[PDB]
C-alpha cells in the first residue's frame, strides 16, 4: 500500500511515475508483464546487437521525449538520407531527392498540389486541444477518410497516394477511420510535412542502444516499485483509500491512480463502482491499428553504391510492405532495412510463415532496388504487434466514423480518483513516444493540483526547444499555395 | 470443479446450460450479477405489476424462443392493433392502417418503393451462414450506410424514413454502420417487411409475466449450478482442464468452457495464453448500441377511444423517441405506451434528470396523439442500458465499416476448447432473443460432437414452426415489383423517340 499507483509500465506511466517520485511522492508502478518498454521494445543479441522491435523514430518537434531520454543519458543519431529516395509505381522505381516525389503530368501536379494543401488548410480549423469543437466538427466527423479522398481528388495517382499516406500514418484502412479524426492527428503534429518528413521532421533520428533505454532507465531509477508481472484486475473507488489488485492477488491501497493502458484496455479491468455511461461506453468504441514491423539484415548496405538510401515508398496491392527506411547503425554496422506491413495486409500476411515472408520482403526490395544483392540476407527480425493482448494492435488507437464526436471528451476526463495518461491521450504528437510522455507529466500534475501542490497553472506545461534536434520551421511557394484545384481550372476555363 | 462451465448467465447461456445437462453434462454457471436474465430483465413492483426493461417482443418467426418459453410454461399474448397508428411528420400526425404509412406524391411513391425493394434485392444476395461472402462483400462493407441511402435514395421523405428504420432495428447512426454489415442483419430476420412489422412478424407479442421468467425459470431448473456474483475474470487453458476464474477468488475447472458474454466482453477476461491475433484484435472493434427504454403509465389507454391505438412512428430531431407501441397490460390492465430513446438521442438525453425526460415524453405524446390527457401520467419507468459495465449497450452489437470483413469469421470459431455462443453468434434473428437461444444450443451441440456423443450432423438443428404462433409468407405485387425508381422513369422518358 501507498500515495499513487500507475497503471501502466510504459514511457507516459514511468515518465509519470518518474514526475510525481522526483516530487516526494510515493509511487508505484503495477506493470503487467515482465517487460516494461510500451509499445516499444528492444531486442538484444549478438545477431542484431540491438534493434526496436516496437517505437522508434523521434525528431524535430517532439522538444520531450528528446529531453527525457537526455536526463537518463541517451543519445540520438541521424537516419540515413545522404543518397536518393525511390518511389515505385507501376512496376519502375523512380528515384528522387526532398522529402516528396516529382509528379509528371500538369493536371495532377495540381490535383496533388491541392490534396495536401487541402489537409492543411482544413486542420487549421480543428483545435488539438478539443478536436470536436471545430467549425465543422460533426459533418467531418460523419464522413469516412476514404469518402474525403474520393470526393476531393480528381486524379488516381494522388487517391492512391493519399491512401498510402494514410495506410501509413494511422494503422488502417481509409474506409476504417473518420476524417473528422485523422485530419485532427496530422495536424497534431504539425502537419503533411512536419509528419512525412525523415530530415526536417518525424523520422529524423533514432536513440543510440534503443527506445527500451527510455523505461528501463526509468525502472532503474525506481525502486522495487516498479512490480512486473503485475496484470492489474480491478480497481474499487467505493470507500476512501482507492484499491487496485492483481490477477496475481494482491492489492494496493493509495489517494490516487493514474491509468496508462490504452484506452481500450480499461474493458481489461473491473470497475466498482461501475464508470459513468459515457466511458463505459467509449472504452469500446476505440481501438487499435495493425502492423508487423519487419527487419531484414544484409551484409553490407549495398543501396548506398547505386546512391540510394534504403528508403522506398512503394504504390500498389501486390507489395507486402509500402515505406521502408535505413536501419544500419550508425556506424556502418549492421547493414539492414525496415518495413511496415500495413492494414489490412497485416492481416493477409500474418497467415504465412516467417520464412514466407522473407522471401516476399526480399524479392520486392530486389526488385525496387534493382539488385540481386538484396536476395542474400544473412539475418531477419520482425514482430507483429497485432496479437499482443495487452498493447491492442500498434502505433495507436483510431477513431471510427461515429465517435470522436461523441465520446470524444471524455478521454481524460477524471473519474474521481483515477486520472488518465497514455499518448493517446495527447495534444501534440499524441499516437507517438512524445506524446506519451506529455501525457503521463500532465496527468501527475493533475493530481499535484489535487494535492494542492499546485495550481491550476501548472497542469499544462511548456515545451523548451531541444538544443541538440533545433526545428526550423515550414515553408511554402506563391506558386505551391495558390495553384488551382482541378476543379478551379476547370471554372478558371 | 466440474465438466463444462459456461459464461454468461443470460438466456444464450441457460438455454445452452440446459441442454448440456438435460444431457447429463455436469454444467455449471459462473454469472457476474445478483439477477440473471440477460439483456432482459422484468421489473416487479406494485404499480406496475411487471415491465420488461430489457428485450420483450417476439413474434411470427421465431420458433425457439417461442418453443422453449413454452417448455417452462410460459405465454404470449399479441400487443394492440387493433385501433389505427400513426405516421407523425413535420409536426402532424397522418393515422393509418397496415404496416406500412401511405405516401402521397408518385414521385416518391416510386422512391420508397425501391427504398425497400433494394435492401432486399441487396439481401438475398448474403448468406446468412457467412456474410463476408457475397459476391460483393468488400465494396458494401467498406461503405457506411449513410453512404448507401444517400447513393440509393432520390427523396427526402425516403431518405428520413430509411434513417429512423435504422436507428430503430439497430441502434446506431447511419454513419456509424456498415452497409454490409446492417443489410446482413435485416436478411437475417427475414428482411423488411418480416422485421418492422408488429402483426404479421417481429413485435406480433410479449410473454405474460415477463421475458426475464425464461432465464430464471431455467436457473429454477438449475441447481446451485449457477452462481450469481461470479464475475469470471481469467481463463486458463494451459495445462489439461481449462481453469477459469471469479472476481471472488476461487477457480473452476473443466474440459470446456462456453462463452456468452457480447464479444467486446471478453476483453473483460484475461486469457492465457493470449487469443489468436484475428480474435485479439476482433473483440476490439465491435461494440454495441445505445439506448433508453422508456414507459409512461395512464389512468386507462386514452388514445383507443380516439381510434388510435398507441403505434407512433415519429420523424425529426426535436422528438425523443421515434417509436411508441401500447404496453398495456392484456386485461386492459395498466393503460401503458412504451418508447425508445435512439443513438445520439440516447447520449443527448442522458443529462437530464428523470423527471425532465418524463415532461419530454408526455408533451411529446401529447402533441402526437393530440390529447391533454397525455399531459397526466400515473407512473414511470424507464432503463438506460448504455450504462451497463457487464452488457456494453442494447439489443446488440453493430459492425463498423471496416469489419465484418476482416474479423468477421471468427466471432465463432472455437479457442481450444472454449466454444461461443450469445445471440451475437447466431443465423437466425441474431441480435433478439431467439438468437441467443440457436446460439447457446448450437454452441454447447459443438462440445457434444466434441465428445464424441453426436455427429457434424447435429451441431446445426432445425426449427420446427410453433402451432401457437404459425408463419404465413410475404407478399408482393406485380406494380410493387416492378415500377421504376425515380431514375428509371428519368430513363424512361425518350423523347428522342
Ligand atoms: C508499436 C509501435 C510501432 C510498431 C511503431 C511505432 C510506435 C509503436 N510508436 C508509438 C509509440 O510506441 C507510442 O506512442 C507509445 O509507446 C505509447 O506508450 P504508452 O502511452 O505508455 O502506452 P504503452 O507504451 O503501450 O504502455 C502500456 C503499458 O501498460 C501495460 N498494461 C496494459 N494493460 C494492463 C497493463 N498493466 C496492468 N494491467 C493491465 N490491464 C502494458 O503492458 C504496457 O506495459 C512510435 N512512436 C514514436 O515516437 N516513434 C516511432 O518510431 C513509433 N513507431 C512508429 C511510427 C511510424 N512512423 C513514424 C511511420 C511514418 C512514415 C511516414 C509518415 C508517417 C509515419
Ligand atoms: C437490451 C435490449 C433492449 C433494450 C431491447 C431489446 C433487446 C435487448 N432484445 C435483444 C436481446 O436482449 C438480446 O438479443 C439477448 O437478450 C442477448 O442475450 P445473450 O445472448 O445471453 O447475451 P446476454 O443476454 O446479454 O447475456 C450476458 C450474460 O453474461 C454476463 N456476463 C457479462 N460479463 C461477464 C459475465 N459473466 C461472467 N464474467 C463476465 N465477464 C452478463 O451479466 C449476462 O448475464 C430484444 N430481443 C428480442 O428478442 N425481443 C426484443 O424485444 C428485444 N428488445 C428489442 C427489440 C426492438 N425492436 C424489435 C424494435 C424495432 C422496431 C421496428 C423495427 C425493428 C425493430
Amino acid at each position: 500500500k501507498c500515495d499513487v499507483v500507475v497503471v501502466g509500465g510504459g514511457i507516459s506511466g514511468m515518465a509519470a511515475a518518474k514526475l510525481l517520485h522526483d516530487s516526494g511522492l510515493n509511487v508505484v508502478v503495477l506493470e503487467a508483464r515482465d517487460r516494461v518498454g510500451g509499445r516499444t521494445y528492444t531486442l538484444r543479441n549478438q545477431k542484431v546487437k540491438y534493434v526496436d522491435l516496437g517505437g522508434s523514430y523521434v525528431g524535430p518537434t517532439q522538444n520531450r521525449i528528446l529531453r527525457l531520454a537526455k536526463e537518463l543519458g541517451l543519445e540520438t543519431y541521424k537516419v540515413n538520407e545522404v543518397e536518393r529516395l525511390i518511389h515505385h509505381v507501376k512496376g519502375k522505381s523512380y528515384p528522387f531527392r526532398g522529402p516528396f516525389p516529382p509528379v509528371w503530368n500538369p493536371i495532377t501536379y495540381l490535383d496533388h498540389n491541392n490534396f495536401w494543401r487541402t489537409m492543411d488548410d482544413m486542420g487549421r480549423e480543428i483545435p488539438s486541444d478539443a478536436p470536436w469543437k471545430a467549425p465543422l466538427a460533426e459533418e467531418w466527423d460523419n464522413m469516412t477518410m476514404k469518402e474525403l479522398l474520393d470526393k476531393l481528388c480528381w486524379t488516381e495517382s494522388a487517391k492512391q497516394l493519399a491512401t498510402l499516406f494514410v495506410n501509413l500514418c494511422v494503422t488502417a484502412e481509409t474506409h476504417e477511420v473518420s476524417a473528422l479524426w485523422f485530419l485532427w492527428y496530422v495536424k497534431q503534429c504539425g502537419g503533411t510535412t512536419r509528419i512525412i518528413s525523415t530530415t526536417n521532421g518525424g523520422q529524423e533520428r533514432k536513440f543510440v542502444g534503443g527506445s527500451g533505454q527510455v523505461s528501463e532507465r526509468i525502472m532503474d531509477l525506481l525502486g522495487d516499485r516498479v512490480k512486473l508481472e503485475r496484470p492489474v484486475i480491478y480497481i474499487d473507488q467505493t470507500r476512501e483509500n482507492v484499491l487496485v489488485e492483481t490477477l496475481n492477488h494482491e492489492m494496493y491501497e493509495a489517494k490516487y491512480v493514474i491509468s496508462a493502458i490504452p484506452p481500450t484496455l480499461g474493458m481489461k479491468i473491473h470497475f466498482n463502482p461501475p464508470l459513468p455511461m459515457m466511458r463505459n461506453q467509449m472504452i469500446t468504441r476505440v481501438p487499435l491499428g495493425s502492423v508487423i514491423k519487419c527487419i531484414v539484415y544484409y551484409k553490407e548496405p549495398f543501396w548506398r553504391k547505386k546512391d540510394y538510401c534504403g528508403t522506398m515508398i512503394i504504390d500498389g496491392e501486390e507489395a507486402p510492405v509500402a515505406y521502408t527506411l535505413d536501419d544500419t547503425k550508425p556506424e556502418g554496422n549492421y547493414a539492414a532495412i525496415m518495413g511496415f506491413i500495413l492494414a489490412h495486409k497485416a492481416r493477409k500476411l500474418a497467415r504465412l510463415t516467417k520464412e514466407e515472408r522473407l522471401k516476399k520482403l526480399c524479392e520486392l526490395y530486389a526488385k525496387v532496388l534493382g539488385s540481386l544483392e538484396a536476395l542474400e540476407p544473412v539475418h531477419y527480425e520482425e514482430k507483429n504487434w497485432c496479437e499482443e493482448q495487452y498493447s491492442g494492435g500498434c502505433y495507436t488507437t483510431y477513431f471510427p466514423p461515429g465517435i470522436l464526436t461523441q465520446y470524444g471528451r471524455v478521454l481524460r476526463q477524471p473519474v474521481d480518483r483515477i486520472y488518465f495518461a497514455g499518448t493517446e491521450t495527447a495534444t501534440h504528437w499524441s499516437g507517438y513516444m512524445e506524446g506519451a510522455v506529455e501525457a503521463g507529466e500532465r496527468a501527475a500534475r493533475e493530481i499535484l493540483h489535487a494535492m494542492g501542490k499546485i495550481p491550476e497553472d501548472e497542469i499544462w506545461q511548456s515545451e523548451p526547444e531541444s538544443v541538440d534536434v533545433p526545428a526550423q520551421p515550414i515553408t511554402t511557394t506563391f506558386l505551391e499555395r495558390h495553384l488551382p484545384s482541378v476543379p478551379g481550372l476547370l471554372r478558371l476555363i
